[PDB]
């Protein structure tokens, strides 16, 4: 029964690989050329193709490294591991897929470096103003002690940091920090205000940390007057709030979504008093630090990724790369699958997984199977070969040009051979007059010197 193997007429054993990951490709060199050399296992060794000569690779998945997930017991000594598996391998055959997971369980208070990026809007009453600062010290007096860090920058016309992260973590006086805030009290430059946070307040220079979380609070109180994008903060987590006046209409707040994160049902808060900022952050604070989001990084181009997810009890989620609600010593899973496009060249490549704010990550490895171990071996220009027009890899011809054939003996490209029987009129009659052979369901004839053989069949015969 053909298959999708047979099927095509492969040409060779990549080939028969390359179709699907099951088929499988024979190399028996003895075997009767009827007989077919790209099936499966269970199907082309009962056809006597002598066992060993067949090429089979399998794709499978080894795991290397793999850390067990972290006890309460936290003593921050070689790091508490809170990814696993951190590090495995793949081999693959062409376009195939095979299952794996990974489990995440925070066990730290989880780091993140935090910007207010506040608002100095000629709008603002002193009062509104200090509501702001008092909001942003009521936020850091909540979150001593913490793995928090704290910068801040009032932006208007200019934009200014008012303290960065070092500045917080060698005072930790939030009422110190921001003794010293001066109401700008001009326009707002929302825009370069982002762009400014993004490169130049988180610095590694500044006490930033690197895989830390990045957040960024924008409490602003009307619409932006410069223009431009905001490229650069792409990586920071925005929350943007917008308060007062200015934000009746539903139409004005929409245009602090180009601002904040997505989606802006969660990251968009709008406010009328300046009396919700007090109750507003404990709101936010909880989701802030609650979800885990799976970081893909450097990442194949050819390389399909489809996901299934298990989060709070059992919950068997399907695609999804994110679980919420979380808290300290609560664990996960994440189910993934990854198929691949063809059979691409370097055949080793690095790429790591990463729950977004984490040292930890799962890096995996993966090498491509595709070309069949028969390759080597290969002896280019065969006697087996019509004599050195061809070369005879793993059982079989392939030919070089205008040759064709099991071995390279029908030069003349005259379509599929289809029924043999073409080189004969009828049943009975000797295929082409004897003096001729039947090659690709066609004859070629036979080359005396007394003569030249002419006719499909052969038959005509002028000399000389
Ligand atoms: C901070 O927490 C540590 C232990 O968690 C405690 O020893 C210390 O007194 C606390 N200090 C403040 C200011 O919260
Ligand atoms: C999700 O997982 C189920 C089994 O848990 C599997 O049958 C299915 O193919 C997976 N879906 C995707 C899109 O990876
Ligand atoms: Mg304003």
């Amino acid at each position: 029964g053909p298959n999708i193997c047979t099927t095509r007429g492969v040409s060779s054993c990549q080939q028969c690989l390359a179709v699907s990951p099951m088929c499988a490709w024979c190399s028996d060199e003895a075997l009767p050329p009827g007989s077919p050399r790209c099936d499966l296992k269970e199907n082309l060794l009962k056809d006597n193709c002598a066992p060993e000569s067949i090429e089979f690779p399998v794709s499978e998945a080894r795991v290397l490294e793999d850390r067990p997930l972290s006890d309460k017991g936290s003593g921050d000594s070689s790091q508490v591991t809170q990814v696993s598996p951190q590090r495995i391998a793949l081999r693959l055959r062409p376009d195939d897929s095979k299952n794996f997971s990974i489990q995440v369980r925070q066990v730290e208070d989880g780091n993140v470096d935090l910007v207010f990026l506040f608002d100095g809007s000629m709008s603002l009453q002193p009062d509104e103003f200090q509501k702001i600062l008092d909001f942003m010290k009521d936020v850091m007096k909540k979150l001593s002690n913490t793995s928090y860090q704290f910068a801040a920058v009032q932006f208007s016309t200019s934009y200014k940091t008012e303290f960065d992260f070092s500045d917080y973590v060698k005072w930790k006086d939030p009422d110190a920090l921001l003794k010293h805030v001066k109401h700008m009290l001009l326009l707002t430059n929302t825009f370069g205000a982002i762009n400014y946070v993004a490169t130049e307040v988180f610095r590694e220079e500044l006490g930033a940390r690197p895989d830390a979380t990045k957040v960024l609070i924008i409490i602003t109180d009307g619409e932006a007057t410069d223009s431009g994008n905001i490229d650069a903060a792409k990586d920071i987590i925005r929350y943007i709030i917008g308060i007062g006046k200015h934000f009746q209409t539903k139409e004005s707040q929409e245009t602090l979504h180009k601002f904040a994160s997505k989606p802006a049902s969660e990251f968009v808060k709008i406010l009328d008093t300046f009396e919700k900022l007090k109750d507003l952050f404990t709101e936010l604070q909880k989701k802030i630090r609650s979800k885990v989001e799976l970081e893909v990084r450097d990442l194949p181009e050819e390389l399909s990724l489809s996901f299934n997810a298990t989060c709070l009890n059992n919950e068997v989620i399907p695609g999804l790369k994110s679980c919420m609600g979380l808290k300290i010593g609560d664990t996960v899973s994440f189910s993934i699958e990854a198929k691949v496009r063809g059979c691409p060249q370097e055949k080793e490549k690095s790429f790591t997984i990463k729950p977004v704010g984490f040292k930890d990550s799962l890096i995996v490895q993966v090498t491509f199977d595709c070309d069949c171990a028969c390759q080597a071996q290969a002896e280019p220009n065969s006697h087996r070969c019509n004599n050195g027009n061809g070369t005879f890899e793993c059982g079989v011809c392939r030919c070089g040009p205008g040759w064709l054939g099991s071995q390279c003996e029908c030069s003349e490209e005259d379509y599929r051979p289809s029924q043999q029987d073409e080189c004969s009129p009828r049943e009975g009659q000797p295929v082409c007059s004897q003096r001729g052979e039947c090659l690709c369901g066609q004859c070629v004839c036979h080359s005396s010197d007394f003569g030249k053989i002419t006719g499909k069949y052969c038959e005509t015969r002028e000399l000389y």
